């Protein structure tokens, strides 16, 4: 188990293991993100697993953030089940807290509320003055929602929360880390996260669908051409040919979903770009209509050139496409 | 759908793949971790695994010891196999270690040799695939085996094991594409439960052989950089580009760094690794009291390089004070 300041990754999931002198702490990490932990007579303990950026984008960029979890939580103290992390210019701390020990953070008064997950959060910004943080002793503001009522399994919708805060005056910066957290203040405990699945992208941003009919897109490339069977669409026959459009993306993460065929018993391949960088390879593995999906594409939001090109052509096989449904 | 049509994604860490050809049918279920259920009905060829696909650049040393636990609920009704599963190109080669099968035992052919490994016997073939689908589309290609005498459905697979007996049988081995717990059906039905898959590349501990290099018997680099006693027999670095460094020759590709050290006073000191020269992570030392860091899990590569130690974000509220750098 872990049993002194540690960062690493493990089973996917970014973690930390972090306390200053007095005192001890064990942390033991299992499947997914999840962990237990416990604590004894520290000054400040916090475990956590979930996912550390490279600090180069937006909390949009990065796109929608759900976290689903469940505890154990048994603190002897002062105390906090909470989504933890930072943003970096500006330097803050924040904290989406649904259970706590002996007392509710954070003192002072709140600046607003936000109805969310099945429960209510009053929001609150504080400052911490030259206090230990990811760029050492340093002075910045913290950020939190704290549940009015206590509870230990549930989903979390962190973007929500990100855009309260931010419609409230609170400025987020790049951030730098999102994970299931406990913190210990002064105080014994100890804690079993037996569930806790962060997800960015796909949530129900997936039951729209915007379908877009290969024969409708631009054409190019020397033989690009209509077909009606075995469905309404085009043909790509060399290398170059291949069918665009400009897309407007409202959200970050898509999902790409071709529906086509192989001319013939040889397996087709399509690739993908968006803005003439190669996001992936559709495959059709026979003549028979069927549809590929290459899930959790990255892209960003705003209006964008999706092309759909042959570029692995040697004379034993055509690529039919029938539409692109965009999730 | 709850994956019913073939699809490549990454879910919870994992990167997962549902494959099927034409005919009959198929549902995954994905879960937490490298976890997932799958169900199949009456299909000519299906897959689904969990694992990781790589970029192509790598070799599997490279990489770095590959090893995967599991556990599943395997109730095939035909052909079919609970295996590792994956690709190398470069030579193309599509690989199999398999715990457990249907109505068949794979590949047929003579075996080539055998290894005992995870408590277990394999049997390793190499077979050839002629103009069947592939990463590379219809393609001819190689295949690797290590097949069980008998069935299981649960431990420790030693992938990095069966890769060095297949090479050392002069199977040679391309750059990695893809590791993955799979279940593969042919000409069958079936339905999976793999319930614990975790794949762990750079898990130590046959042979845990810590390394301790003393900072004090380390070169010394910078303006100012110079020996202590207290609070440990070690080094002081004072201002920006003080540094201690040495070169250790790593036997493997991943290793952990474990610095013990202290800043001089309450406020908080940052001590950067560089590895050959380039940041790979920053130690953090809250307070004054001797305090170990760990960073684990550094892809370094094999070889020779220079470790070291800067200072580069002092401002003249502390120093660092370093006693030893472990490497395990
Ligand atoms: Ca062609
Ligand atoms: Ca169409
Ligand atoms: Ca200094
Ligand atoms: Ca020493």
């Amino acid at each position: 188990a872990i049993t002194s300041n540690e960062i690493g990754t493990h089973d996917g999931y970014d973690y930390e293991f972090w306390k200053d002198s007095g005192g001890s702490g064990s942390m033991t990490l299992n499947s997914g993100g999840t962990f237990s932990a416990q604590w004894s007579n520290v000054n400040n303990i916090l475990f956590r697993k979930g996912k550390k950026f490279d600090e180069t984008q937006t909390h949009q960029q990065i796109g929608n953030m759900s976290i689903n979890y469940g505890a154990t939580y048994n603190p002897n103290g002062n105390s906090y089940l909470t989504v933890y992390g930072w943003t970096v210019d500006p330097l803050v701390e924040f904290y989406i807290v649904d259970s706590w020990g002996t007392w509710r953070p954070p003192g002072g008064t709140p600046k607003g509320t936000i109805n969310v997950d099945g429960g209510t959060y009053q929001i609150y910004e504080t400052t911490r003055y030259n206090q230990p943080s990811i760029k050492g002793t340093a002075t910045f503001q913290q950020y939190w929602s704290v549940r009015t009522s206590k509870r230990t399994s549930g989903t979390i919708s962190v973007s929500e929360h990100f855009r309260a805060w931010e419609s409230l005056g609170m400025n987020m910066g790049n951030m730098y880390e999102v994970a299931l957290t406990v913190e210990g203040y002064q105080s014994s405990g100890s804690a079993n996260v037996y569930s806790n699945t962060l997800t960015i992208g796909g949530q129900s941003g997936g039951e729209q669908a915007t379908r877009v009919e290969a024969e409708s897109m631009t054409k190019g490339g020397p033989y690009t051409s209509n077909i009606t069977s075995p469905f309404n669409g085009v043909a790509l026959y060399a290398n170059g040919d291949n069918v665009s459009f400009n897309h407007s993306f409202t959200k970050a993460n898509s999902s790409f979903s071709l529906r086509g065929a192989s001319n013939n018993s040889n397996m087709a391949r399509v690739d993908l770009r968006i803005g003439g960088q190669n996001r992936g390879t559709f495959y059709f593995g026979d003549q028979y209509p069927a549809v590929y999906t290459i899930n959790n594409i990255n892209h960003g939001i705003g209006n964008q050139l999706v092309e759909l090109i042959v570029t692995a052509d040697d004379g034993t096989w055509d690529a039919y496409l029938d539409y692109l449904e965009i999730r």
